[PDB]
């Protein structure tokens, strides 16, 4: 496939009209890059404001059989154990609303302006940490809304298909499971899933300061390259 297209600040209309309306991915620059956390938020400060906190934390590689956990720790906990020292297995701070948590983290985010073209409450748009080591990886799966992924710490590489290729993704059969994919995107075994290899994509490398917009249902696999800390914005 190709780049996902990158727009410094686009007008609203024309996110409508080009992105939004028409459900295509695309990366806005210059809009959250000075926002405070992309220059305030260190395993340093992330200790100090958070350190103390409970969160949940998805161990295992990826969550198809269950080698996959889900646990609890303290922030601290989570660093010392999954990042810092040389950890045993991979451990990632996924899909949790920290900043409802803890309110004086929301300060140093905001919420992008292009989310009130939607026809949802802002009240309503759910906020999502997602912190962990370099190799964290977040199966082929689509989402129910819209999401704005900003990336504050780290490198990311994404790949996207489309709603229209999902016969090419092989969903699984239980309804629970329905929206992800069987499929490793990066080591498809072809002989299972072979239209997977014909199925068109989009693919980028994220980076701090930059946002992805994933329209509704699209589907995306995402590797963190770094260090990484995402925040996605899950908005109608
Ligand atoms: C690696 N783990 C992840 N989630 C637990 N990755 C992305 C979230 C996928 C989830 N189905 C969603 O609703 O976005
Ligand atoms: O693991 C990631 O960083 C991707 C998060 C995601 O799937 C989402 O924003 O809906
Ligand atoms: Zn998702």
């Amino acid at each position: 496939g190709s780049g996902v297209p990158r727009l410094h600040r686009p007008s609203l209309q024309h996110f409508r009209e080009q992105f939004l309306v028409p459900g295509r991915p695309v990366i806005l620059k210059g809009v959250a890059d000075h926002w405070p956390c992309m220059q305030k938020w260190s395993l340093e400060y992330i200790q100090e404001i958070a350190g103390c906190r409970t969160v949940p934390v998805e161990v295992g590689s990826r969550y198809t059989d269950e080698e996959w956990s889900q646990t609890l720790m303290t922030v601290n906990e989570f660093i010392s154990k999954y990042i810092v020292n040389e950890p045993r297995d991979v451990g990632y701070l996924a899909q949790h609303q920290l900043f409802d948590q803890i309110p004086e983290l929301k300060q140093d985010i905001s919420i992008p302006d292009y989310c009130s073209l939607g026809d949802g409450e802002e009240e309503e748009i759910t906020i999502n940490a997602w912190f962990g080591p370099q190799g964290t990886i977040s199966p082929l799966h689509q989402d129910p809304q819209q999401n704005f992924l900003v990336q504050v710490m780290g490198r990311k590489y994404i790949r996207l298909y489309s709603p229209q290729e999902s016969g090419a993704l092989y969903p699984h059969d239980t309804h629970l499971l329905h929206n992800t994919s069987q499929v490793d995107v990066e080591n498809p075994d072809l002989e299972k899933f072979p239209k997977f290899a014909k199925a068109p994509f989009l693919s980028c490398i994220l980076s701090p300061g930059e946002i992805l917009f994933i329209p509704v249902k699209y589907w995306h696999y995402v590797r963190a390259l770094d260090l990484s800390f995402s925040v996605s914005f899950w908005w109608s």
